[PDB]
């Protein structure tokens, strides 16, 4: 089997991607995050405390004749950026583009954290890091992508995320239509629970390449491009003005200013993304300050190659028995 789902960002600035998600019988179509770094499917939900839900469209179990309660189960997640959400649990019917999957855990919120709330587009995640990570207790439970792989064609998902655009989540094909050249693979580390990879280098602009091994995770979930201080720094000392800024939380540059790309290694491969990306717009209403969509990684505990750089590929996570990534220029 395969699925295909076109993926939308949330608003003008790409600070997150939806996905259209089937659930349950009759289905009830959510807006999902499609989020690698993360291994839990939740849903705002006819259980969610209701002061916390401002314009979510819900999932309401009892409406679909293929839920069932996951009897005893529960869940509770914190997100990198300070989010969280927690609740019980439902198993029913979920497809994604054409791929179905049923008996997938579905996991109900019963509350979750202002971000959340505050964000009208995202109905929940839908996460697609290793099971490992999923918070289900006392029964951890798999993904969607674990789920489905065995009926896939190939064990295999790509991200085509879209620069202010739609783009594509693909499950078990490679579309050799959706980029150009060759796809270069990377070896994956699977102990953290993440599509964690070692990047070969980066160059900034038209400058020289930089060889040097940057560990990091392939994450859908994260809008920027987080790295290491002396990267970061290297980046944003070719843009004038720019400096990083502890009131405004990184860095950030003059709003006339023309940014320069960014390259980063996959083996003997580069790809360039393009200053236009990088642009994260005002910091305020109004201001001629903008944010940088390069920031950096020093006090997470881990780099993240997140939307900014991978919306610059076709990404391919290859779980295979020895997982692998990946990349494309498109």
């Amino acid at each position: 089997s395969t699925g295909s789902a076109t993926t939308t960002p949330i608003d003008s600035l790409d600070d997150a991607y939806i996905t259209p998600v089937q659930i349950g019988t009759p289905a009830q179509t959510l807006n999902l995050d499609f989020d690698t770094g993360s291994s839990d499917l939740w849903v705002f939900s006819s259980e969610t405390t209701a002061s916390e839900v401002d314009g979510q469209t819900i999932y309401t179990p009892s409406k679909s004749t293929t839920a069932k309660l996951l009897s005893g189960a529960t869940w509770s997640i914190s997100y990198g950026d300070g989010s969280s959400s927690s609740g019980d649990v439902y198993t029913d019917t979920v497809s994604v583009g054409g791929l179905t999957v049923t008996g997938q855990a579905v996991e109900s919120a019963k509350k979750v954290s202002s971000s959340f709330t505050e964000d009208s587009t995202i109905d929940g995640l839908l996460g697609l890091a290793f099971s490992t990570l999923n918070t289900v207790s006392p029964t951890q439970q798999k993904t969607f992508f674990d789920n489905a792989k065995a009926s896939l064609d190939s064990p295999v998902f790509t991200a085509d995320l879209g620069y202010h655009a739609p783009g594509t989540y693909n499950f078990g094909f490679i579309d050799t239509t959706a980029y150009t050249g060759s796809i270069t693979y990377t070896a994956v580390s699977t102990k953290q629970g993440f599509w964690e990879w070692t990047s070969t280098g980066y160059a900034v602009g038209s400058g020289t390449f930089k060889s040097t091994s940057i560990d990091g995770i392939a994450d859908t979930g994260t809008t920027l491009l987080y790295l290491p201080a002396t990267v970061v720094s290297a980046y944003w000392a070719q843009v004038s003005g720019a400096k990083s800024s502890s009131s405004v939380g990184g860095y950030v540059f003059p709003c006339s200013a023309t940014l320069p790309s960014f390259t980063f290694g996959v083996g003997s491969a580069r790809i360039v993304i393009p200053g236009d990306y990088i642009d994260f717009g005002p910091i305020s209403t109004g201001s001629s300050s903008c944010f940088g969509g390069i920031q950096s990684s020093a006090g997470i505990g881990i780099n993240i190659f997140g939307d900014v750089a991978l919306k610059a590929a076709f990404v391919v996570f290859n779980g295979a028995t020895t997982p692998t990534l990946g990349f494309a220029s498109k």
